[PDB]
């Protein structure tokens, strides 16, 4: 891929050895350039894989933490809390199914949603 | 195994939980507010700092 100047220089050479060696050297320079060109992108590949792998080790220890560190708390635990809170009470049946429906909603409702907070407040 | 894995990435923590705990330590704090703050702090820790409910929860704590 040498510039036309290099090709002209090769042509000017009359001796066969001179032109052959010049052509070989030009070929290896053009290979150097092109391999730099492609190496930039392949190095991007390597960087993104490296960061993903580091995040994957972080993720392994973070899953173990989720089991232990976060304890998987609040996974519909308020439902059981209120179940026990209502356990001692001799509660009617219509309000029993109302509480069951509210619990199903709350499990379906996302914790962040203000509707979820209002549902928890009403159930309280 | 857990503690060595964490040691691989040991350094972390912003320490707001314990900050409010020590803030209330001096005061003779009623049990009602203590349990309410415990529930609020459990909701906070189980929620990411980004979530707006996290900010509202922290404001309630303050």
């Amino acid at each position: 891929g040498a510039e036309s100047h290099e090709l002209q220089d090769v042509l000017e050479e009359t001796n066969i050895p001179k032109r052959l060696y010049k052509a070989l050297s030009l070929l290896k320079k053009e290979f150097e350039l092109s391999k730099l060109q492609q190496r930039l992108g392949r190095e991007v590949e390597e960087k993104i894989k490296q960061t993903h792998r580091k995040y994957l080790l972080q993720e392994q220890l973070k899953i173990i933490k989720k089991e232990l560190g976060l304890e998987k708390d609040d996974k519909d635990a308020i439902e059981e809390k209120f179940r026990e809170r209502l356990k001692e009470l001799v509660v009617p049946k219509h309000v029993m199914d109302v509480v069951d429906e509210e619990l199903s909603k709350l499990g379906l409702l996302d914790n962040h949603s203000s509707e979820f907070n209002v549902t928890r407040n009403y159930l309280d």
